[PDB]
């Protein structure tokens, strides 16, 4: 469980993200796809993209980045009391999109990397550890729902 101090660090950097939701979503998805190409293959929408330049030029990709970060932001602002927000996410990602928990670990890594690149003054070690804990909590709670549903 995160402390109030930890949540403050998480939400302080997150408020910086929300000044450019779409730029962050691009950077995060591109990092994910480049670092872990098996993730790209889960997106029928995006698997035609073969280069970073093509990814950066895709408005559809940029749109989806906003969808992802918007959902994450709503979860983080619940500070742990996010069960209603995760239910539908866990359900779609387990049963429709077929996304393993490991891939949620991968996108967590991408998020943390992009936050450090874009917001280093608000993303020192204390904030990095707090964000790690927040995204761990996210994964933990999704993983429990996957397990309920027979997906992990
Ligand atoms: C921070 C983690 C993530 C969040 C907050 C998130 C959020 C969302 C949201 C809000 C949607 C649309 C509503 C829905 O279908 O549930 C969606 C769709 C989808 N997500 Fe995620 N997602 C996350 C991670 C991933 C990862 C790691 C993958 C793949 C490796 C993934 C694959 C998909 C796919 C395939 C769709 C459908 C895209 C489409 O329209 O064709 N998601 N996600």
């Amino acid at each position: 469980v995160l402390s109030e101090g930890e949540w403050q660090l998480v939400l302080h950097v997150w408020a910086k993200v929300e000044a450019d939701v779409a730029g962050h979503g691009q950077d995060i998805l591109i990092r994910l796809f480049k670092s872990h190409p098996e993730t790209l293959e889960k997106f029928d929408r995006f698997k035609h993209l073969k280069t970073e330049a093509e990814m950066k030029a895709s408005e559809d990709l940029k749109k989806h980045g906003v969808t992802v970060l918007t959902a994450l932001g709503a979860i983080l602002k619940k500070k742990g009391h996010h069960e209603a927000e995760l239910k539908p996410l866990a359900q779609s990602h387990a049963t429709k999109h077929k996304i393993p928990i490991k891939y949620l670990e991968f996108i967590s890594e991408a998020i943390i990397h992009v936050l450090h690149s874009r917001h280093p003054g608000d993303f020192g070690a204390d904030a990095q550890g707090a964000m790690n804990k927040a995204l761990e909590l996210f994964r933990k709670d999704i993983a429990a729902k996957y397990k309920e549903l027979g997906y992990q």
